[PDB]
RNA sequence: CGUGGUUGACACGCAGACCUCUUACAAGAGUGUCUAGGUGCCUUUGAGAGUUACUCUUUGCUCUCUUCGGAAGAACCCUUAGGGGUUCGUGCAUGGGCUUGCAUAGCAAGUCUUAGAAUGCGGGUACCGUACAGUGUUGAAAAACACUGUAAAUCUCUAAAAGAGACCA
């Protein structure tokens, strides 16, 4: 019904063609979105559970989702090297996040899929698909769409960051995925596929999801930063160097925007806890729990919510929310075989 | 041995790493050779006769050559708008064609391989080539190899550019070759396959036998252009339109530099016939037959023999040659269909 | 290509095209044949997103609603069908006088006739004619008739271009 769209448009901040989403939820019961992973190592918190929220909000519609893990693509990327054994390692590693996190296993309904099996089992009909999508664009277009990858940087051209874009856009189709929900810089490809979907003469066409980027640590860096370790925050950090990367992280008091410990605040503990507490002294205000980002914000410029201890109080939110991944890989131990191995690489 | 390496290197006017070549000879019995074809408009009389001589003096010499039908990479060139069933009769049209001239395929050592029914059968290890070829180079690179398509970079660019080049050097191994017989225009792809193989530290590294291709048959047009069909001769024209096209053709007298019935002699009826009988009437020295091209040349230099003669015994030369298509055609309903749809397709 | 002349042709010369020769296309010559079109009708509504990307202006391109409908027309379905429904299939500028710049009546400043389709050019469109491609029939070759197309068949075949500031106009 309508609750439909006003629950799958929360999960992406900006969305074209909003009245197409509305239709496809009304003409089709089960519509299928994916996401794609390159699997630069341990995982970022932004896919780790951002990703994991958005999910669980678009399944609660009944919104089948298909985990468009990818291993070629990584080698096109040339994360962690050429190989291809220590991509598919750290993808399942990824895959062992998303059952120790708990995004909906449970019920089965979700589906991982590797992009080399899938491409494999069905080469005839995405191969073709791929020449055509090449075919209809040229390299300015694909060039343009080269951010996608991040590598773009106004660096040497590569032959790898033009078959990228059309390789993926080639997956919208391939998966039959009607609802695209990735990040800001999948953006380009997704108005890409929309492109190339006009050219084809096919209607319904698949909408895009862009949920916000999630900043670094640190100002310097709006997008997401894998490359330092220091920068972002994992779902292997332990409790200790989580709470010494959060009390390093910048915030600025009487602060809004580029703020990212706010940032951090309400795309991931808010959503995930429906509220947030935060603990005080009885002279800095006390313990006092948040319903909504509004209230938040508004203490955090009147001042109470001071960031010497706004950082603490997200300390121990992201804990908790870690903690049943941590205790699942001191459960499982092929969990600690994955931990291990993803730790002894090293991100090249 | 030393034969096998005297007949092999007749047939490729540039070939580099001869020493390679022969101990290749020495060692593989049956060296597999590869030379590709992308299924579009008309056939001209090179990728008809100097193919069929270069494949039947490889079998006799001992080989198993390797012919690509390339359906889809016809369709990235925008050859007849890429239409594959367009394509795919102009394929077995080309397989009536050449079956007709002279291929040995009695003797099993020629395989009419298309890309579609080998591609699809084995697309998990040829697809992971493309994508390691295209980690391994550079856009510019590939760029460099541009004039593999005929375009320029001057010409505005496109991704099937960028597929296409990545693609048939993947062919250059996924098919085992060790023999690519292409003429100068494959050249940019075969420089690019040995330095792939520098660079995966391949142990065999094929061996470039470029043919020379015919100048056109207009003032400075080293290459026939299809898009011109009155600069070419195709293999199913009659006899009165090889005739005129003979007739309109240039020759300069006393002249072989650029000459483009020399070329045709040279690369077309000597390999044939072992000889090229011009029939003269007795107020210039009467009948004649040539053993080689170097009394033929000498012959021109000193101006005894006219080009006025030389034209009409060219002429029925070729129709001599290409009689055998054109009964082929006419014999049988099936071949005169594909006949008729071949030309029924316009120039694109 | 006109004139004696029915589009087209024929007397006549030339024009171009096709063919042959001197065979190098070039340059010239030869005796040949052909050239095509006509008729009738429509064609200016806006907004919106994406698209150089760093924005803004002029825009161009698809693009989904909306429209005095992208029409005159083509395709299909319902089909007692007189009719109805769906898809494809759209043009760019200028104008003429009223008050002024101008001697009130060129060109511009305020509206104007959805477009006087008013003015020219252009898009496809339906029909006829000629010839050709192909098919069948009447066929002794030849020829005649009917039908499907061609003539008027292809460059952002790959949609982004120009400018002005910012960091790159």
């Amino acid at each position: 019904p309508e609750e439909k769209f006003k629950i799958v448009r929360s999960v992406g901040e900006e969305c074209i063609q909003e009245d197409e989403l509305l239709n496809l939820l009304t003409k089709k019961p089960e519509p299928v979105c994916y996401d794609g992973f390159e699997p630069s190592g341990r995982m970022h918190i932004a896919q780790g559970v951002m990703k994991t929220i958005s999910v669980n909000k678009l399944t609660s519609a009944g919104c089948r989702v298909k985990i468009w893990i990818a291993d070629w693509f990584a080698k096109l990327n040339n994360k962690m090297g050429g190989d291809l054994k220590k991509i598919e390692t750290v993808g399942r590693y990824l895959i062992e996040i998303w059952k120790a996190v708990g995004m909906d296993v449970e019920g089965g309904k979700v589906e991982f899929l590797w992009s080399s099996k899938e491409i494999n089992a069905r080469a005839d009909e995405y191969w073709p698909l791929v020449l055509d999508i090449a075919q209809k664009n040229n390299l300015k277009r694909i060039i343009r769409c080269s951010q996608i990858m991040g590598r773009s940087e106004q660096d040497e051209l590569t032959a790898a960051q033009i078959f990228y874009p059309c390789m993926q856009c080639a997956d919208i189709f391939f998966l039959k995925a009607d609802i695209c929900q990735l990040g800001m810089d999948q953006r380009k490809v997704n108005v890409l596929a929309r492109e190339y979907c006009d050219d084809i003469k096919r209607k319904n066409k698949p909408i895009i999801l862009s949920h916000h980027m999630l900043p670094g640590l640190q100002q310097g860096q709006e997008k997401m930063s894998k490359s330092d370790p220091s920068s972002s925050v994992f779902m292997e950090d332990e409790e200790a160097e989580v709470n010494v990367k959060i009390k390093k992280a910048y915030c600025p008091p009487k602060v809004v925007e580029g703020n990212p410990c706010l940032e951090y605040i309400k795309y991931l503990i808010l959503p995930w806890f429906n509220e947030f507490t935060v603990e005080r002294s009885a002279d800095n205000g006390g313990n006092k729990t948040f319903k909504s980002y509004e209230e938040l914000i508004a203490d955090y410029e009147s001042g109470e919510l001071h960031p010497a201890d706004l950082k603490p109080a997200l300390s121990k939110s992201l804990n908790k929310i870690l903690e049943p991944v941590r205790e699942h890989f001191r459960k499982d131990s092929n969990a600690k075989e994955l931990l291990k191995r993803v730790k002894a690489y090293r991100v090249t």
